[PDB]
């Protein structure tokens, strides 16, 4: 079943630093999120350049935005290149550690929050909204995982089983009780055009 880890001293720091300062532009989270999907489907996409095979867990390059208000739920889902468990380990794939130490320091030197994507490590920027974020993923070589974390230090991983999903990552935010806002098609969709208007694949909002 359920291992759990540690997160490094400085994710623990920066998650720390994310959830604890006020900040009200908290929809820059939908842009680094949507950001991360499109670099996961660059690199399928390069990948299949050179080896079709690599589609065969699925040709559709896209991105799912659905909201759940009865679940508190937003899910973005992209059908990129997944994760193999030691990518989920090694903060999901990220140079976080290094990329902290950047950002923080470049918040000292004059920098907001919503320039965390810069450093790669806009993932954790999740922590705006979501009191928990669970991520499901599939690499073609690997198991379909589940990590999963409410901060406080810690995440864990398992084997996720059912729900096969072919290849990607799903990122679901379980919302904290005042960010419902961010389930609502109509604001979703204004922050869609405002910070991602031009990403190089669908992004589809469902309808609940
Ligand atoms: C390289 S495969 C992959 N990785 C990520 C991702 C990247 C960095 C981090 C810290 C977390 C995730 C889930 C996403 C992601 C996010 N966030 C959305 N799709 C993704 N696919």
């Amino acid at each position: 079943e359920v291992e759990t880890f540690a997160f490094q001293a400085e994710i623990a720091q920066l998650m720390s630093l994310i959830i604890n300062t006020f900040y009200s532009n908290k929809e820059i989270f939908l842009r680094e999120l949507i950001s991360n999907s499109s670099d996961a489907l660059d690199k399928i996409r390069y990948e299949s350049l050179t080896d079709p095979s690599k589609l065969d867990s699925g040709k559709e390059l896209h991105i799912n935005l659905i909201p759940n208000k009865q679940d508190r739920t937003l899910t973005i889902v992209d059908t990129g290149i997944g994760m193999t468990k030691a990518d989920l380990i090694n903060n999901l794939g990220t140079i976080a550690k290094s990329g902290t130490k950047a950002f923080m320091e470049a918040l000292q030197a004059g920098a907001d929050i919503s320039m965390i994507g810069q450093f790669g490590v806009g993932f954790y920027s999740a922590y705006l909204v979501a009191e928990k974020v669970t991520v499901i993923t599939k690499h073609n070589d690997d198991e379909q995982y589940a990590w999963e974390s409410s901060a406080g230090g810690s995440f864990t991983v398992r084997t996720d089983t059912g729900e096969p999903m072919g290849r990607g990552t799903k990122v679901i935010l379980h919302l904290k009780e005042d960010q419902t806002e961010y389930l609502e098609e109509r604001r979703i969709k204004e922050i869609v055009k405002k910070h991602s208007q031009f990403i190089g694949y669908p992004i589809t909002l469902f309808v609940e």
